[PDB]
């Protein structure tokens, strides 16, 4: 089976193609994870998968969604990571983080609590950045501050610091935020980038932050474990021709800024769209990137069926099929793939203690 | 949805019918669990099920099943599984322990790394206790020595002290271990009990171990928290009809001696048996123990698909319905269940950071 051949990406080898990728859990409290958190991440590591990334997680504090997202702006933050690190590891699966900066999105509310901007007589709140001063619209009304360039140069800098911590706390894998419409994100799309000095206007201006933050953090985070981003590389607003062309172009810039594996994704930066949802709709879109720009990719939404996962590699669409949701309904969901798909000895997907009985 | 309905028990209320009950990791080192038991007993309860019985803990070193086994024989052991109760609990479910003494069937290896005696040569074993000095047989070869006096009111005190430490660690709910062979079992079978004392011979001598067992814990157990047992009831060897009869002439005596219900089961006290393994199986015996003997009971062994279980509640066969390896498969078989049995909103059956998104 295609799925659970290994990986191995500088010195970093996954014991199969399954990731889990990065879903906040909104359970974070001013920043620092706790048993919600530790729980979560070994059983879904236990139940198989090669790779965990670890939920976005802020580089500085106005950089969450939420009051409950993750942190990591702080030595404190990052000791907090340890644990989780530590029993990834011991489950064999590899721990990957995702480092963020909400952008225009930040200041909102968890999901099942409005899922919208927190109001201005709400004092869980905060004053939110972006490229320029533009709202999202619908349920996030509220109008970012316009970052001047000192504000640009700072949060580099917070993703450099970030990519520091997580080293420290013993990451092996990094992957840097820059799609779902934040921060990053809004740098490249014209939709919500209207600056007029050196980071606004051309491709080259609008793609500057993303290829300055890379190469910032490239400066510490380790040559051997594999450096890695999240693009949302179309947005299904009636320009996806061109506005794909433009992004598989940056991700040739990617490669050659070191980059060793896109993730895949939708851009999300306006709600004015016609995203297709549907089974394994990415597939096709992350198999032409992966050809044009010559880059291993991985990509989600809509894999959770093992026969998806599995066609998806065959065809060299995919080098890891990134596999969320099921993992929340089943963090054992790699060993009922591997059931799924006749693995042999199938059971031993999971630690000594289950696969003795269920084989 | 019977399976989804609550269950109260003394001052005790099961936010449904599902329980887990217990099952041996084999991951402990000197008695004392760990993370593996921290993260495997958590996920579990988030998973939704409305009872965790912990896995079989040795009242005593000698009464583990193997080296693996936790243990309770002292406040240090009873210390380590606080974090264990206050997950289970913190996740909306309701802490169990089962206190075990594994008897003649003591001192052997984990199931994957033999499941057989340990030998005399390796320095991993030790002598094992029986009311009688005669072997198991096949697989467990080993005899033990024949229990003296001072052993059984040793032994019975230290179940006390194991269940007065469950209690101070914040249990909610305790099980004493009278089933499938070992140490309590094997008092009461004739096949194992060729004592010629009070403690072997007539039934109530060979009852008298177990019901002063059950009346010595049951001064230190809260008489606000149930009080149950794991008995094998038959033993399929030939001596159904009788054996049956005399079990359930027990279950009446502990339901006299303040047992609040009841896990109905098979005895495994010798090899020489044929058990008709099949889905639901013990549900008939179950049914007849619970009518006859007028306790509440739960059983086990093939009750995992959601169907079956539901089947088994509706039909008053049970009040509650273990549900063991489908929990290793899938520590959230409860949402899985809830699911497929149509359960409304079925998702939140989970906590908030899944449930909003399986919806
Ligand atoms: C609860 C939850 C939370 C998040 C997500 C989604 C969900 C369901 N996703 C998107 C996620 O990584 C993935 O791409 C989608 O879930 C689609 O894959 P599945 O269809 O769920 O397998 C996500 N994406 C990301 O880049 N960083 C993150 O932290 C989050 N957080
Ligand atoms: C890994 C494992 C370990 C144990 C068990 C079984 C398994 C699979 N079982 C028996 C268990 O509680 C249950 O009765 C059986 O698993 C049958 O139910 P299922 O068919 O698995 O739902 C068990 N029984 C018990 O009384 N105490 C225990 O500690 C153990 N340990
Ligand atoms: C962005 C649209 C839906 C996917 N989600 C992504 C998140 C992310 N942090 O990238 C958080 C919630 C949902
Ligand atoms: C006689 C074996 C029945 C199922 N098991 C029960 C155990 C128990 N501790 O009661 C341990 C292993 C297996
Ligand atoms: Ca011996």
């Amino acid at each position: 089976s295609a799925l659970f051949e290994p990986y191995t990406l500088k010195d970093v080898t996954l014991r199969n193609r399954i990731a889990i990728p990065p879903m906040c859990q909104y359970m974070a409290e001013d920043g620092l994870i706790n048993d919600w958190h530790q729980v979560h991440y070994a059983s879904m590591a236990r139940g198989g998968a090669g790779l965990l990334v670890v939920e976005a997680t802020a580089v500085a504090p106005e950089g969450r969604i939420t009051p409950g997202c993750a942190g990591i702006w702080s030595d404190a933050h990052a000791q907090a990571f340890v644990p989780v690190v530590q029993a990834i590891k011991a489950a064999g699966s590899v721990p990957g983080i995702q480092i963020a900066h909400a952008g225009r999105k930040a200041s909102a509310n968890r999901p099942w609590e409005g899922d919208d901007h927190i109001g201005a007589d709400d004092a869980r709140g905060w004053e939110t950045i972006a490229p320029s001063a533009i709202a999202f619209g619908a349920h996030l009304p509220n109008v970012p501050r316009a970052m001047t360039l000192d504000d640009i140069a700072r949060v580099k800098q917070d993703f450099v610091d970030a990519a520091r911590r997580a080293r420290d706390a013993g990451f092996e894998w990094i992957e840097l935020h820059f799609a779902h419409g934040y921060l990053g994100q809004s740098f490249f799309s014209e939709h919500s980038n209207k600056r007029t000095d050196a980071y606004g206007g051309s491709f080259d201006n609008r793609s500057r932050f993303l290829l300055e933050t890379l190469a910032a953090v490239r400066e510490v985070w380790p040559e051997n474990l594999p450096l890695t981003a999240r693009f949302g590389v179309l947005e299904y607003d009636g320009r996806d021709e061109q506005t794909l062309e433009e992004s598989i172009e940056l991700a040739r810039r990617f490669k050659a800024g070191g980059l060793d594996l896109l993730s895949v994704s939708v851009g999300f930066t306006i709600p004015e769209t016609n995203i297709p949802w549907g089974p394994a709709f990415m597939g096709p879109i992350a198999e032409r990137v992966r050809r044009e720009a010559k880059l291993p990719v991985t990509s989600a939404w809509g894999f959770g069926t093992p026969q998806l996962a599995e066609a998806a590699l065959q065809a060299n669409q995919l080098d890891l099929v990134s596999v969320g949701r099921a993992h929340l309904a089943d963090p054992h969901w790699a060993y009922f793939a591997a059931k799924e798909l006749g693995v042999e000895k199938a059971s031993w997907t999971l630690p000594a203690p289950y696969a003795h009985w269920l084989e």
